[PDB]
């Protein structure tokens, strides 16, 4: 079966804001079918096989998820089943070219320390940069709020994207893994 686009998240200006628009039962006939004619619009798409749901983000004309969210699925289209462009199983990393009308965000040269994870649910939270690959939580929180939240995009305070959500450290959560950007451009 197919990806399905079932929501999206938008981000206006130091704000992030969801969008629901297919339900359980859409979905499940959508992957069926591989064909989606409802119009794409943000970042951040949210996404859903027959059973798993997480994040899509869209940076430099890709749209980027995890393999363990994803495998090897076509993502539904207006034209049908849209085959990956790029599968990285070691990084976790896959990706199809982004659908019309969703907007690529920008990819971070802040060097920031300050980093927000948005999570499926348009909440933005902080993130204590140590490298390029993961972050150290300001405040833990249960595993349960971050789950449905791989593929997402942690910015930088300007906005720009820095990397995709991948993992959680915890024994709640205390940490998180993130494919940085660089890593998305060496692999296209
Ligand atoms: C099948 O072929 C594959 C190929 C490559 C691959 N690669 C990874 C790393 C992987 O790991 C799985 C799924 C990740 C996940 O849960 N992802 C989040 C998520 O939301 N998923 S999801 O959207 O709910 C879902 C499953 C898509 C629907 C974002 C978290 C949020 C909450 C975590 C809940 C407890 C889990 C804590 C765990 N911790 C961790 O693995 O930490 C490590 C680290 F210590 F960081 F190094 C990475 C290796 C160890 C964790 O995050 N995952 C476990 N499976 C695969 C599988
Ligand atoms: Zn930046």
């Amino acid at each position: 079966g197919s990806v399905v686009i079932v929501g999206r998240i938008n981000l206006s200006g130091d704000t992030a804001y969801a969008q629901q628009t297919r339900g359980e039962e859409g979905c499940q006939e959508t992957s069926q079918t591989g064909r989606d004619k409802n119009q794409v619009e943000g970042e951040v798409q949210i996404v859903s096989t027959a059973t798993q749901t997480f994040l899509a983000t869209s940076i430099n004309g890709v749209l980027w998820t995890v393999y363990h969210g994803a495998g090897t699925r076509t993502i539904a289209s207006p034209k049908g089943p849209v085959t990956q462009m790029y599968t990285n199983v070691d990084k976790d990393l896959v990706g199809w070219q982004a659908p019309q009308g969703s907007r690529s965000l920008t990819p971070c040269t802040c060097g920031s320390s300050d980093l927000y994870l948005v999570t499926r649910h348009a909440d933005v939270i902080p993130v204590r940069r140590r490298g390029d690959s993961r972050g150290s939580l300001l405040s833990p929180r249960p595993i349960s709020y971050l789950k449905g939240s791989s593929g997402g995009p942690l910015l930088c305070p300007a906005g720009h994207a820095v990397g995709i959500f991948r993992a959680a450290v915890s024994t709640v959560a205390k940490a998180v893994a993130f494919i940085p950007v660089e890593s998305l451009e060496t692999t296209m």
